[PDB]
């Protein structure tokens, strides 16, 4: 099994799962190739070669069972620690032998280190302590017994701690020696020796600028001392260095008040990190990065709200993040983070105008429309929470980019409690989720008198069974709203009317004879939305004109609340156009009312001076006594 290894190094066209199928011979293929390998690693190829090399050996030793088959590999990969390049694949492949046979993997490369540490010993030159550190740092997190036995031995600290101080321009060692005191904080016993033992030189380092932010990653592992660290990364992020290291650490620490009120006190990184999230070049890991610490920082309150605010505004709106976000290639992960920023930015109503003429909505119906199938989890509450806020502050229709605001309804209708007999809904939406929701749905309800709206209601009974669910709520705002919504869907008798009008329908006679009775509801605003119902469907549709002037609850019900409750006024505007229209239909209900004095002289006492832009009020004062007059001559 030679030439296969050949083939498998030789160029990146051919691949190893490839020639896979050439392998098979357990008896042979895996001894044979197992020693190719041996004498093949015996040397340091180019990066290439070694590239398909640990990309390939993993599988391999995945499988190979005779432990004394894997042996030598424990040497070829502790000795190439120093190889950047090929780092990661070296720990994977040390994971693969880790699988089977743990203990013996750890048992040779803790041997290997001590012979690593007397060649390091016997090294006038720094090139043996780095390979060591280089070891240490690779396999700590698999090694961890053999590795803090090595670290925490005086032999080993003296001549680490006695080189590094002999060398502090021995760029290498230093780096290497800081990345292994980072990695190793992993261990409790490291961490407090670290922290014990290291703090005098980590401050010395820290002075020095070509280790600041390794020494800082050192340190966050372990006030003041961690506001100078939050600060490096800040001004190192601003000036552009280290975007990997810097944006890790920083969408770790905006999680911390603090970290974000000096983050948002620095200019330059603000202008600094929006430019990257825009910049076409960040890669998608840091672009992630980027992201978090957005979210993060642009978070509001539940620091100073008005601090919050000033930010948003400043760098997310009026450099027009969200216009371009709308243009980069995004993971889920990070378009999660764009919704965060999004809902954030809509905790400030004064700013939703702005959000939508950047295409904030597009984003927010885009991330719903791709997880209606697939995740409706707690960021899809959250884009439907911006949705609904967007929509209250927002004309619909130049909302999304010309595209059709009506495609939110069926979101919006997700936070709507279903009706009790309707499954749990992944959604853990709360009141004030479909109080808002219904406010956006009230608006999107003025669209064509309600026609756009009302016909996706009638596509889905279940829409208007989450609507009729809330009529008699318990909560104020809840039925208040779903009330206004009902009265915007009541501008066209479409069929939505047949709920509460057609009278020929048991379920429909009750759901009127409810509304009747809501005329007389305590929340003046929940009342002026039953009054316009009515006044709407009477001075609209004249078949149910006809029918509603027949209705003597209705009709008295709107008089007792005329007679006690005419000083509001939109409340009397549409009391009296739902009376006049009924009289006008039916001069037999005229009679019935033709001698209610108090009536009269309440209908007298507008007849004359209405205040206000009221004409309505005497014009129909007028007409509802003339009315009467005829029936009284």
């Amino acid at each position: 099994m030679n030439k296969v290894w050949d083939r498998i190094v030789g160029s990146d066209s051919a691949d190893a799962q490839s020639v896979l199928k050439e392998r098979c011979s357990s008896p042979k293929d895996v001894t044979d190739l197992l020693h190719v390998i041996q004498n093949w690693t015996s040397e340091i190829h180019n990066n290439g070669e070694e590239t398909r090399c640990w990309k390939c050996v993993p599988m391999l030793a995945g499988y190979v069972k005779d432990w004394g088959q894997l042996e030598f590999l424990c040497r070829r990969i502790l000795l190439r620690s120093s190889i950047q390049e090929i780092r990661p694949l070296l720990l994977v492949t040390m994971k693969s032998l880790m699988s089977n046979h743990s203990d013996n993997t750890e048992q040779k490369c803790g041997n290997i280190l001590q012979q690593l540490l007397i060649e390091a010993e016997e090294d006038s030159g720094n090139v043996s302590l780095r390979l060591l550190v280089d070891a240490m740092s690779l396999v700590f997190p698999i090694c961890l017994g053999v590795c803090r036995d090595m670290f925490l031995s005086t032999d080993f600290q003296d001549i680490l701690t006695r080189n590094l101080n002999s060398s502090a321009d021995d760029e290498h060692l230093v780096n290497g020696a800081l990345r292994l005191l980072a990695v190793s904080c992993i261990d409790e016993a490291v961490r407090r020796f670290i922290a014990e033992h290291y703090l005098k030189t980590l401050q010395q380092s820290f002075k020095v600028e070509k280790y600041k932010v390794l020494t800082a990653l050192v340190l966050i592992k372990i006030k003041e001392t961690l506001n100078s660290c939050i600060n490096l990364f800040i001004d190192s992020l601003s000036n552009g260095e280290n975007i990997e290291i810097n944006t890790e650490a920083l969408a770790y620490l905006t999680l911390k008040p603090s970290v974000r009120v000096l983050l948002r006190g620095n200019g330059d990184v603000c202008l600094k990190i929006i430019e990257l999230i825009k910049s076409q070049d960040t890669t998608p890991t840091d672009l992630y990065g980027l992201l978090i610490i957005l979210a993060n920082v642009s978070e509001h309150p539940s620091e100073n709200v008005k601090d919050i605010e000033e930010f948003n505004r400043d760098y997310i709106i009026d450099l027009d993040l969200i216009g371009s976000l709308k243009s980069i290639k995004l993971s889920t992960s990070s378009y999660n983070q764009a919704i965060r920023i999004i809902y954030n930015v809509t905790r400030d109503k004064t700013q939703i105008s702005e959000c939508v003429k950047q295409g904030a909505g597009l984003m927010l119906l885009v991330f719903l429309a791709q997880k209606r199938n697939l995740s409706k989890d707690e960021w899809y509450l959250l884009s439907i929470r911006a949705l609904s806020k967007t929509l209250i502050y927002v004309n619909p229709e130049t909302a999304f980019s010309k595209y059709s605001p009506l495609s939110a309804a069926p979101f919006l209708f997700e936070n709507l409690p279903l009706p009790n007999d309707n499954a749990l809904s992944e959604l853990q939406f709360t009141q004030l989720d479909t109080y808002e929701a219904l406010l956006a749905l009230t608006n999107l309800a003025t669209i064509n008198q309600g026609v756009d709206l009302g016909k996706i209601i009638l596509s889905n009974a279940q829409y208007w069974d989450s609507i009729e669910n809330l009529l008699l709520d318990s909560s104020v705002r809840i039925q208040r709203s779903t009330l206004e919504l009902i009265s915007n869907l009541m501008s066209n008798p479409m069929a939505i009317s047949a709920k509460f009008f057609c009278f020929e329908n048991p379920k429909s006679a009750q759901n009127f004879e409810i509304l009747v009775k809501l005329l007389e509801l305590h929340d003046i605003q929940s009342q002026r939305a039953v009054a316009a119902i009515f006044a709407n469907i009477a001075s609209t549709v004249p078949f149910i004109c006809k029918e509603l002037s027949e209705k003597r609850n209705l009709i008295e019900t709107a008089i007792r609340v005329f007679k006690t409750q005419n000083t509001d006024t939109d409340l009397r505007i549409r009391l009296l156009v739902l009376l006049s229209s009924i009289f006008n239909a039916n001069a037999h209900a005229v009679a019935c009312v033709k001698n209610d004095e108090e009536f009269v002289k309440e209908l007298q006492k507008y007849r004359n001076t209405p205040s206000q832009k009221d004409p309505l009020t005497p014009e129909l004062s007028k007409e509802i006594l003339s009315l009467i007059n005829l029936e009284h001559h």
